[PDB]
């Protein structure tokens, strides 16, 4: 069933969380023309161990080959970084980040656009974070997960773009991925009541075009099934009495750390 996390396991989630949300604020400055994926993967790596001694949990994840998943343009998820794929003007790029500290995790990701951005990209990164940080600013307790999920749902496609349906944001805390699945749209077999206490993500994958996709060869990288451009944000947050606490935020969100419900 859900867990719900006491105090401390809260206050462990704090750690995890801020240790991931850094990795994203310190790998910025290399997110450049020219270098490769697999480079990137290297630095996130060294400094999760060696800096900040921790664990990349996604390394080895059910074979998972990489440290951290460093997608693309048209890749949607779980794109490979390798030494051959090289960063590009224009290129915008996700790179989702999850580390384990003390047995608890922290999952989180971004954006980045490279040098130049085209319009499409930058509105669509934009468009993005704002169905992200329109999930999280309904986040409170007594709300049903479905909500949620339509209202990501009924954003986007209110801005032309799509929101993919197999990949769900999740449950986290001991376990990578735990109950419940957090579905970025509307689907009537959702029913769950949020509850204080209660550590989820929240990743809504958006494509400029239709909503399909393919996975590649590789077993591993998803692409558009159009080719159109994808793109994708994530928090990791913990239900509050009366609102939501963002456990994952950088110095680049604009979005408060915790979110009051007057409400209530
Ligand atoms: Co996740
Ligand atoms: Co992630
Ligand atoms: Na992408």
């Amino acid at each position: 069933a859900i867990s719900i996390k006491t105090p401390e396991d809260i206050e462990k989630m704090r750690v995890a969380g801020r240790l991931a949300a850094e990795v994203l604020e310190m790998i910025e400055p290399y997110v450049k023309p020219g270098v490769s994926t697999g480079e990137l993967d290297r630095i996130c790596n060294d400094y999760i161990v060696n800096e900040q001694h921790a664990v990349s949990a996604c390394l080895g994840y059910h074979g998972y080959p990489k440290s951290v998943c460093i997608s693309i343009n048209e890749v949607v998820c779980h794109g490979i970084p390798d030494d051959a794929k090289l960063l590009k003007d224009g290129d915008i790029v996700n790179i989702d980040v999850t580390v384990i500290k003390d047995g608890f995790h922290g999952d989180t990701s971004k954006m980045f656009i490279v040098g130049k951005p085209t319009i499409m990209g930058e509105r669509l990164c934009r468009i993005t974070q704002e169905s992200l940080y329109l999930a999280l600013r309904m986040v409170k307790p007594g709300i049903n997960l479905r909500e949620i999920g339509a209202a990501i749902q009924k954003f986007v496609e209110a801005e032309g773009f799509s929101v993919v349906r197999e990949y769900c944001g999740h449950g986290i805390g001991q376990g990578f991925h735990e109950e419940p699945q957090v579905l970025h749209y509307d689907s009537r077999e959702t029913n769950v009541v949020l509850k204080p206490g209660m550590t989820f993500t929240i990743e809504p994958m958006v494509n400029a075009g239709k909503k399909e996709i393919r996975t590649m060869k590789d077993g591993w990288t998803v692409k558009t099934k159009d080719r159109s451009l994808s793109a994708q944000y994530e928090h990791t947050i913990v239900v509050t009495d009366n609102g939501c606490e963002i456990l994952t935020l950088r110095k680049d969100d604009t979005i408060p750390a915790i979110i009051s419900h007057d409400e209530l």
